DNA sequence: GGATACGGT
C-alpha cells in the first residue's frame, strides 16, 4: 500500500511515488532527496534564502532524505538523475539527530523486506496527483 | 554504516 510523503511516520515501512530534487554520491552511500509536493511536519523546513545553494524549491516542508546502502547505492549511483521520477517499496523511516524524518534502504542480501526503487515514466499517471499538485508551488 | 538541508564531488 501506497502512502503520499504527508502520511509517512518514522520507525515503519513504507512505498511512495517522488520525484528527486537533488542528488548525492560519496563513497560509503547515494542520497536522494525527493518530493511528493506533500507537507509533512517531520522535514526539514527548506529556505529559499540561503545564498549559494543550487536548490531552487520546493521550499518549507516538502521533502525528505534518502539514505541508499550497499546494493541500493550501487544501482542508483549513476541511474538515478535529479528530476527523475521514482517508485520506492518498501523502505524503512527513521528520525535523525535533529528531529527530522529521513528513508533509509539498508543492504538486503537476504532478500527479507522486498524493497525496490526504480524509474518511473514520466507519462505514468501515477504520477499525475505530484504533478498537478506541483503546479501549485511554482 | 552517515551526519545535517550544503557540497554540486
Amino acid at each position: 500500500s501506497f502512502s503520499l510523503l504527508s502520511q509517512i511516520t518514522p520507525h515503519q515501512r513504507c512505498s511512495f511515488y517522488a520525484q528527486v530534487i537533488k542528488t548525492w554520491y560519496s563513497d560509503k552511500n547515494f542520497t536522494l532527496y525527493v518530493t511528493d509536493y506533500t507537507e509533512n511536519e517531520l522535514f526539514f523546513p527548506m529556505s529559499p534564502y540561503t545564498s549559494s545553494s543550487r536548490w531552487r524549491g520546493p521550499f518549507g516542508r516538502f521533502s525528505i532524505r534518502c539514505i541508499l546502502w550497499d546494493e541500493h547505492d550501487f544501482y542508483c549511483r549513476n541511474y538515478i538523475k535529479e528530476g527523475d521520477y521514482v517508485v520506492m517499496k518498501n523502505v524503512r523511516t527513521k528520525i535523525d539527530h535533529l528531529g527530522y524524518l529521513e528513508c533509509i534502504l539498508h543492504g538486503d542480501s537476504a532478500k527479507r523486506y522486498n524493497m525496490s526503487i526504480e524509474k518511473v515514466d514520466s507519462e505514468e499517471p501515477e504520477l499525475n496527483e505530484i504533478k498537478s499538485r506541483k503546479r501549485l508551488y511554482v
